[PDB]
């Protein structure tokens, strides 16, 4: 169940509907588990996305955390592996719509795969999402997970905040619940995970695009 020693190929699929604005994002990279690091690009396979891209970052792998020494029991999402896991998230953006995603991430090959359903009802075609009217960024949040002892797994529950182009500030409330798709699995008593991230573009690709690389710790 360790098969996260050394570089990782990683591969992310995602298909949403947000207001009836469909779209599509394959992403394709590098996850160092054991230095708790990823490094991908994402590409857009349907013209110029509907919705900012950093609030598509949560949804776009938490196996490659940096899990400490100490604590290398409390990990949930290596311990799932490879039969994968069931990632579930409500993001409800203050004054504006949602998102729903279910996401099965799991091992194909020798390959770390995430596969997405996103949909996104009740959003403003005016507001800072379906506008465009989110900074290209991303600070540092830490997600607060506690064991769901009835489904086996995980919950989190945390505050994402985009920086929005005029000096406000937009609130996603991220709910999530992780199950093991199978035998017994590791239950983590109650921990969270420190993330950063760097959000930049390639000057060669054309397409709508967001490479990013992130640190992740336990």
């Amino acid at each position: 169940e360790e098969l996260f020693t050394g570089v990782v190929p990683i591969l992310v699929e995602l298909d949403g509907d947000v207001n009836g604005h469909k779209f599509s994002v394959r992403g394709e990279g590098e996850g160092d588990a054991t230095n708790g690091k990823l490094t991908l690009k994402f590409i857009s396979t349907t013209g110029k996305l509907p919705v900012p891209w950093p609030t598509l970052v949560t949804t776009l792998v938490q196996c490659f955390s940096r899990y400490p020494d100490h604590m290398k029991r409390h990990d949930f999402f290596k311990s799932a592996m490879p039969e994968g896991y069931v990632q579930e998230r409500t993001i409800s953006f203050k004054d504006d719509g949602t998102y729903k995603t279910r996401a099965e991430v799991k091992f194909e090959g020798d390959t770390l795969v995430n596969r997405i359903e996103l949909k996104g009802i009740d959003f403003k075609e005016d507001g800072n999402i379906l506008g465009h009217k989110l900074e290209y960024n991303f600070n540092c949040h830490n997600v607060y997970i506690t064991a769901d002892k009835q489904k086996n797994g995980i919950k989190a529950n945390f505050k994402i905040r985009h920086n929005v182009e005029d000096g406000s500030v937009q609130l996603a409330d991220h709910y999530q619940q992780n199950t093991p798709i199978d035998g017994p699995v590791l239950l983590p008593d109650n921990h969270y995970l420190s993330t950063c991230s760097v959000l930049s573009k390639d000057p060669n690709e054309k397409r709508d695009h967001m490479v990013l690389l992130e640190f992740v710790t336990a």
